């Protein structure tokens, strides 16, 4: 699976899922759960490879101040030029799941 059972879930097309690993409070990316669905345009390409590291930064951020808990499940909604994203721990306590699409 390069998706996620919480990522199949999503609703909103297209977008783009991962699940990161947690390492302390560092979120590593792992290409072989990485996946999109649907298709972003030529334009959104570029443009959302752009936004990404900022979202994980943004993640990062949240686990450190605690409104990410790696140890309880809870829904996160961020955004970033035009992006939305939603994060949650699903307390796998190791695991960061996310959803990036279009605002």
């Amino acid at each position: 699976m390069s998706n996620t059972t919480w990522g199949l879930q999503r609703d909103i097309t297209p977008r783009l899922g991962a699940r990161l690993v947690q390492e302390g409070n560092q979120l590593h990316y792992l290409a072989d759960r990485a996946s999109i669905t649907g298709k972003f345009s030529d334009a959104e390409c570029p443009k959302l490879d752009v936004v990404f590291p900022h979202f994980i930064s943004q993640i990062e951020s949240m686990l450190t101040t605690g409104e990410l808990n790696p140890r309880h499940a809870q829904c996160v909604t961020l955004y970033h030029n035009g992006f939305t994203c939603e994060a949650d721990t699903l307390g796998s306590c190791g695991y960061v799941y996310i959803a990036v699409y279009p605002t």
